[PDB]
């Protein structure tokens, strides 16, 4: 599906990535609208046969599984569809395995490019909360 702001930033909360490693909520949700404008369905499909899913845009060859990503690292291990259900516990559990290489939210193309840099807790302001 995809979700309101509100909705993302709190189901971020119960999922505890609140300050996460360094990063405030803010930097979640702001990564999340311009990764894929909140669509958990969202997918980018790469020149190597490998996708990037869900949410957070996801990359198969290096955190999940599809059945054909070239060296597929699967440092996740969880299957990629898990990543394209509603249900966004699996694309949360495996953002917190990527987060904490060398990388930090640098992993995240378009949170680099759009989100790193800004006043990003305006991204859960007006959300009671």
């Amino acid at each position: 599906k995809v979700f309101g702001r509100c909705e993302l930033a709190a189901a971020m909360k119960r999922h505890g990535l609140d300050n996460y490693r360094g990063y405030s909520l803010g930097n979640w949700v702001c990564a999340a609208k311009f990764e894929s404008n909140f669509n958990t369905q969202a997918t980018n499909r790469n020149t190597d046969g490998s996708t990037d899913y869900g949410i957070l845009q996801i990359n198969s060859r290096w955190w999940c599984n599809d059945g054909r990503t070239p060296g597929s690292r699967n440092l996740c291990n969880i299957p990629c569809s898990a990543l394209l259900s509603s249900d966004i516990t699996a694309s949360v559990n495996c953002a917190k395995k990527i987060v904490s290489d060398g990388n930090g939210m640098n992993a995240w193309v378009a949170w680099r490019n759009r989100c790193k840099g800004t006043d990003v807790q305006a991204w859960i302001r007006g959300c009671r909360l």
